[PDB]
């Protein structure tokens, strides 16, 4: 009957911490962001306990300033701006990872939260009304709606998407670098260029040696073998029509007022990752113990 | 009749949390604000790992203080000022992109508030108490009156364009310097102003490189891609009355008292940025997963 539609007596707080994020991508989202940040974060303390990037061999005659102009036209400009730049490019690829999470929250946090709190509301409230009544199904309804909208899946494959990306990006350049900086890390540097070229009180060559390159080579394997551990698990949680789902409502179905579900499908639809989430988040439900146990005693 | 328009009984905290900014507008806001502030800190932690910003090879026969004194004089006045003064002009941006968000909560939050809370107040009460009835339209006369105002629509389009007046003028910015800064970033100073041109002693040039050109450079080309990235998005943001809108009201007409909405119109008023708030925040409200249900049952 069209008496249940009331809401007069809505909860204040009875969920209080429902999971509006997966955790295999929470997980991957934060070692993601914190592995680099971290690994930065020593890089510059170890290179201000250090104080210097590139050392070059000066002629006894050049004083401490020469020495100092020629340390600091040899580290400016094989590519070099590589071994410059490592810094700077990690902090990027953190912020543009850091990026998605963003987005999740702001775009699609509050709807599913919403979607969530109504359907195991109305669970809650069909499974006590069934149980008083043993001494109209609204979920499948609101289910079937779900079945054809393609926001929450759209911005779901595109958070996981740009973090592929940027992770397979970060990647590509990481085994770049490593392989770029293994034969040596010195050059020869021309002290030249301008009105230079004149004097010849200058010498045509000079050694230049660039530091920190053997931490910034671990710092690198680090990064990348770290990964190439997490891209399956990225990949794995693409695939949501194919994740290991258990069917929450396989336990619903005892009581009288639930029919027996049809036509799984869920190919690329929001049913399929609104299931996800209801199974992961099926722990506050009080009533799932009591189905569950029900469901064992036949 | 009159008897529906007491409020002696208003909620205390039901709602706690209303969005009163648009998730695409506060995401650009936090991206062009957030993007600048790291990068600068890292170009001042990067300088002060390297402690200057000039390098001029001095003679020999100058001291450590003749040194300081040339790289001192040659590092102040070809546009020589727009690399002193990135780190400095990237905060003025910043802060200036910063500030429509202060405005727009210091202007037109609380109002806005106020208004989506009583709407959907009323909403709830109506549907509650026709759903009952089965067993006055005072939103659509709040709506007529919305129809005429222009201040909230004003305020949004005034902060709309001036992020994105202040974002084109920074991408103008970086590209002037992209441009100027390419060829190289070396030239001749000249100490000879002052008393310094009767003595002969010093030479009649010096070279002075520039450092962290490159650094510079790479900073400069993210802020750009990032901002003619997020500009369109300002530019779709601020073309309200075309946004892909979803009637909220077209699920609502199935209550007795409820007409069917007629001369949408929606041109540049309030009753556009309204809707599409409504919109945004109809996931706080209970009805409307009931009213979509029950329109999917027709």
């Amino acid at each position: 009957v069209f008496s249940d539609f009331l809401l007069k007596d809505p909860p204040e707080s009875k969920y209080k911490g429902l999971r509006l994020e997966l955790a295999v991508d929470k997980l991957v989202s934060c070692i993601a962001v914190g592995l680099p940040l971290l690994l930065i974060s020593l890089a510059f303390a170890q290179e201000i306990t250090l104080g210097s990037q590139i050392s070059c061999f000066a002629p006894t005659s050049f004083s401490w300033r020469q020495a100092a102009y020629v340390d600091s036209f040899c580290w400016a400009a094989v590519p070099l701006w590589l071994h410059k730049f490592f810094p700077y490019i990690l902090l990027l690829v953190a912020v543009l990872l850091y990026l998605p999470n963003l987005f999740w929250r702001f775009t699609a946090a509050p709807h599913l939260s919403s979607d969530l709190k109504f359907v195991m509301e109305e669970l809650d409230k069909c499974y006590n009304r069934d149980i008083k009544d043993i001494k109209y199904p609204i979920v499948e309804q609101y289910l079937k709606t779900k079945n054809n909208s393609y926001g929450l899946i759209i911005k779901y494959l595109i958070c996981r998407v740009v973090t592929l990306i940027i992770v397979f990006t970060a990647c590509i350049y990481l085994g770049y670098y490593i392989s770029l900086f293994s034969l040596t890390d010195e050059f020869t540097c021309n002290i030249r260029t301008g009105i230079l070229r004149n004097d010849t009180a200058l010498p045509p060559l000079v050694q230049c040696k660039l530091i920190a390159v053997g931490v910034f080579r671990l710092l690198s394997y680090i990064n990348l073998i770290i990964y190439v551990l997490i891209m399956p698990f990225i990949i794995y949680a693409m695939l949501v029509p194919f994740r290991k789902t258990a069917n929450v409502l396989k336990v619903y179905e005892v009581l009288p007022t639930f029919s027996v579900q049809q036509a799984p499908s869920k190919t690329y639809d929001d049913h399929s990752l609104f299931l996800l989430f209801l199974e992961e988040n099926v722990s506050e439900l009080k009533s799932y113990k009591f189905l569950k146990v029900l469901e064992n005693i036949k």
